[PDB]
Order: C-alpha cells, then sequence, then structure tokens
C-alpha cells in the first residue's frame, strides 16, 4: 500500500481515488492531509465524498451573486427584490411552502414576464397542481412537477402527450414509469404518442409500453421507428427483433440474422434461419512478455487513457507493443478500438486457472469477466469493484478472510487472475445453485441475489405469455442489470461455442419461463 504523500505524486484516476478511499476508510487521513485533497480526486462522487466530508464538511455552495436571495424565507419573500423572488421560485418545495395569498400576489407580479412561475404558483393554490399544469399544457411545468413528486398521476390527452417528447426529461420519465410500472394514467396516455414524434430509446420504450397494453400494431410502429433511428446496431437489432416477433415479416428476421453486431437477437435470428455462427477472431501472440506490469493499477489507468485518446495511427504502435501473451487483454482492448468495433474478440486469458472446471462453468466465468473488465487484471470501477471479475471489497473480504481464511488476505488480491477466477467460480456456484439460468445468474452477479429473487417472485416477470421471456427481459427494473444480462448471455453462448460445448440459445430462452 501507498501513503498519502506517494499517491499525491500519481495522476488523478480511479486507481488513485480507490487508494485514497482505503486510507480514509482506515482513518489514516488527518484533517491536515485532507486540506488539498479534493483536487487529488478524479471522481468526487459517492463514498469517497461522504468520507472526506466527515473530516472536512462542504462549506460550498451558494453563488456569491444571489447570496442575499437565500436570506429570505417564505415569511419574508415579499420583502425581497424581484430578482431574488424569481431565483427562489425555481424551487417547487419553496413554492409549496408559501402561503396561498402570497402565491396569488406573486402570480400577478410574474404573469407578463414569467408565466411559467405564474402557472406553478396558481397550481399550488389548488388541491392538485398537476391537473392545473396539465390543463395549461405547460410542458416545462409538467416535468418540474414530476421531478418534485412522482405521485402525481393523471390522464393526458393526445395534444399534451405529443408535446412531452420535445423536452429533455421525456426519455427518463418514460423509461422510469414504464419499467417501474408506476403512474398508470401517464402510461396509458402514452399509447397516443405519434411514433413520428419520438425516436431511439424513447420510441423503443413506448413499444414496450404498448405491448403491456396488448396494442401490438402501435407497438410495431414504435419499434420500427426505434429500429430506424437507433445509432448502435445492437439496439437496432433489439428493435428489429420486436418487429419480427410481433408481425412475423421474414425480411425483418433475415435483416437481423445478417447483423454485424453479435448480440442475443442476432444470434437467435441466425439460429432460426440455419445461418452459420458468426466468425470469432483468433488472437494468439507469439511473443511471451514485455516490460508492462499487468499487476500495477496505476500503469493501467495511464495506458487506458492513452489508448482511449489515440488517433488511428498511434493505435498501431500500441497494438504492436502489447501483442504478447502476457498483455493479451490489453492487445484485444486495442484491437477492438482499432477495428472500429466490427470484429468479435472473445479471449480466454490465464486459462490454466479455469481449464479444470467443466466447460459450461468456464463459459459463464469468461462471459462475466469479458463484460465486467474485458479481462483487465487491475480494473477498477467507479464503485471500486476490483479485478477481472469485479468484486466489491466487502464481498472479496467475506470470501477471502471469513470463508477461505487465506493467510494475510488483502482485497487487492482480486487483481490476481488466479484469485479473480477462483473467487468468481466460488461466487458463481452460490448463485447458480439458487437461480439455475445463466441469465438469472448474470442479473444476480451485477445487481445482487436480493433484487433478482424479488424480481422473479413477481407474477408478471418471467412467466408464460405470448411475448415471453423477451418482454420480461425488457422490464428488468434496473437499467444496468437489464443491459448486463443481455450482454453476458451473448458472451456465454459464444464461449460455450468456442469451447466445443454449444447450446442453442432457443433452449436458454425456454428455460427462462
Ligand atoms: C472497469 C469497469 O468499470 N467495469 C464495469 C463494466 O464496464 C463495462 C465496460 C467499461 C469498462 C470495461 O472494460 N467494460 O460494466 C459492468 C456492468 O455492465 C460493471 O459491473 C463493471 O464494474
Amino acid at each position: 500500500q501507498y501513503s498519502i504523500e506517494k499517491l499525491k505524486k500519481e495522476e488523478n484516476s480511479l486507481a488513485k481515488d480507490y487508494y485514497i478511499y482505503r486510507l480514509l476508510e482506515k482513518n489514516k487521513i488527518s484533517k491536515k492531509d485532507a486540506q488539498d485533497l479534493n483536487s487529488h480526486i478524479f471522481r468526487y462522487i459517492g463514498k469517497i465524498k461522504s468520507e472526506l466530508e466527515k473530516i472536512i464538511p462542504l462549506k460550498p455552495y451558494i453563488n456569491p451573486k444571489y447570496a442575499k436571495c437565500y436570506t429570505y424565507t417564505a415569511n419574508t419573500i415579499l420583502d425581497a427584490n424581484l430578482t431574488c423572488q424569481s431565483v427562489r421560485l425555481n424551487s417547487l418545495v419553496f413554492i409549496a411552502s408559501l402561503n396561498s395569498k402570497d402565491r396569488t400576489t406573486l402570480a400577478q407580479t410574474f404573469k407578463n414576464q414569467r408565466p411559467d412561475l405564474t402557472n406553478l404558483l396558481l397550481a399550488f393554490n389548488t388541491s392538485d397542481p398537476m391537473s392545473y399544469i396539465v390543463q395549461k399544457e405547460d410542458i416545462n411545468g409538467f416535468f418540474k412537477l414530476y421531478n418534485y413528486s412522482k405521485k402525481y398521476d393523471l390522464d393526458l390527452n393526445t395534444s399534451l402527450v405529443n408535446k412531452l417528447p420535445n423536452h429533455i426529461g421525456f426519455k427518463d420519465f418514460a423509461q422510469n414509469i414504464i419499467i417501474k410500472k408506476e403512474n398508470p394514467k401517464f402510461r396509458h396516455s402514452m399509447l397516443e404518442i405519434n411514433p413520428e414524434n419520438v425516436s431511439e430509446d424513447s420510441a423503443f420504450y413506448l413499444g414496450v409500453n404498448a405491448l403491456t397494453y396488448d396494442k401490438t400494431e402501435l407497438a410495431y410502429d414504435f419499434f420500427k421507428k426505434a429500429a430506424q433511428s437507433f445509432k448502435s446496431q445492437s439496439n437496432k437489432d433489439n428493435a428489429i427483433f420486436w418487429m419480427w416477433l410481433i408481425k412475423n415479416n421474414e425480411e425483418d428476421l433475415k435483416t437481423l440474422s445478417q447483423s454485424s453486431s453479435l448480440n442475443i437477437y442476432s444470434l437467435y435470428a441466425k439460429e432460426l434461419t440455419n445461418t452459420p455462427f458468426p466468425k470469432i477472431e483468433s488472437l494468439n501472440p507469439s511473443k511471451k512478455k514485455n516490460n508492462f506490469n499487468m499487476q500495477d493499477p496505476f500503469a493501467w489507468q495511464k495506458i487506458n487513457k492513452q489508448i482511449r485518446d489515440a488517433n488511428a495511427s498511434q493505435l498501431d504502435v500500441l497494438a504492436k507493443e502489447f501483442d504478447t501473451q502476457e498483455t493479451l487483454p490489453i492487445y484485444a482492448y486495442i484491437l477492438e478500438r482499432k477495428n472500429n468495433f466490427k470484429k468479435h474478440y472473445f479471449i480466454m486469458p490465464y486459462y490454466d486457472n479455469i481449464k479444470d472446471y467443466n466447460k459450461t462453468r468456464q463459459a459463464l466465468i469468461l462471459a462475466i469477466a469479458r463484460q465486467e473488465s474485458r479481462f483487465i487484471p487491475t480494473a477498477i470501477s467507479v464503485s471500486y469493484a476490483l479485478g477481472m471479475m469485479q468484486f466489491m471489497p466487502f464481498l472479496a473480504n467475506h470470501i477471502g478472510e471469513k470463508e477461505l481464511k487465506i493467510p494475510n488476505f488483502d482485497q487487492d488480491f482480486m487483481f490476481k487472475p488466479e484469485i479473480a477466477y477462483y473467487f468468481g467460480n466460488y461466487h458463481l456456484n452460490y448463485l447458480e445453485s439458487r437461480l439455475k439460468s445463466p441469465l438469472f445468474v448474470a442479473y444476480a452477479y451485477n445487481g445482487g441475489i436480493g433484487f433478482t429473487n424479488r424480481m422473479l417472485a413477481r407474477n408478471d416477470m418471467f412467466k408464460t405469455g405470448k411475448f415471453e421471456p423477451f418482454l420480461s427481459m425488457e422490464l428488468v427494473p434496473y437499467q444496468e442489470s437489464r443491459i448486463y444480462g443481455k450482454k453476458v448471455l451473448a458472451n456465454y453462448i459464444v464461449y460455450r461455442h468456442l469451447l466445443n460445448d454449444s447450446i442453442k440459445i432457443s433452449d436458454i430462452f425456454e428455460n427462462l419461463i
């Protein structure tokens, strides 16, 4: 481990944040060490921020220009200058705090110049501000009320719902209420959004919405607009899959089977059409090593930043330098960016550590590693999950110290491939014994078995139905876990194939129900 003085010498990075956090959690950062420390933190968010703030509380921040505006309360806002009045009325809580006569007075003041403020003031003078704002079709006001409180729910007419998608807040609004199965009147109302008025993820989610109300024609039209507008081929393919499942046009499935993206939907389309398995690149460097230390986390942060910022020309130099067995994960990382994400790389590094597991287990391990870290041994996430298998410190210490009693265990042992694969195996055994499906395991590996168990206990998730289990996979309530599962499942199919232990993805989908 490294003292605060030596860390200060390193470039700002997630690795440097991780090591500062370790000092903080062990109470080794004095108040004096803590003085200049927020300029030494690459991502001042979450636990490193709460820990530093127990030592040095946040004196900021209210802008010096409006400082005087924040000396007023609901009882004295009428004594404040007009600029201060308008600044404070940015907060709906502040508006809700005001007494009704002052809302009336302020509504008049602001009607000519800030009718937005007028609408919110007078809305809060009613027993249902949302209904007042909906009647005015004040779109900005609608999203401020939604962000103030999710409990407001009301039917929205065709005119109003068609205006919502032009606001930045629309996409997360639609996603949230559809995935969480909240705001039923809002949700039902969004059946009448013209597909011409939406695109990309919003259109896709409005398709999922339509399916939940069994409006299959509307759904198809939404998914078609999504397929046309989505930027990434992976997402287009997800949308084309729905177009096919709903209307059964064989041109759609054919297009999906010919996708350059390797994902569960293109894999499935290839399987349904007797199309051959996609070509997987074979990387077999003859050179054994270079000078690079695959166990130094600071070196990875540095080289990662280089690789990410390299022009197409410097990629070629990096490619050659890292074309060794020992740096195979970095080589494939470079190649993936060099070939503008067109080729399929599915490496198996430090394979000696897993060659004795059955092949199905090898594939699940490799599938998880590929998504978690791209096999970078010193990978560190923004939540300080560590190594190839991205263990959180808590779980790493529980397995390493309590369960396995490894002598002198430290959480940084997760940076060692032998340890990452071993702990991954151990943890995957726990999850698979309870959950069975590799997809369910993936969800639980990323989101925890608690969330997974709760999701699978619901009446409406992964049961029988027309569009199952595909519909359920779109309604997994955490975005990250929804995405993670699809990607890990694709990876799993591929590695099973490479290991000569093929399984039909159609069997995987049957076993989800
Ligand atoms: C190094 C890192 O941040 N890993 C995270 C991974 O990031 C995907 C991309 C970016 C980094 C990389 O190599 N793969 O996404 C997972 C969720 O899908 C998380 O559980 C992992 O902790």
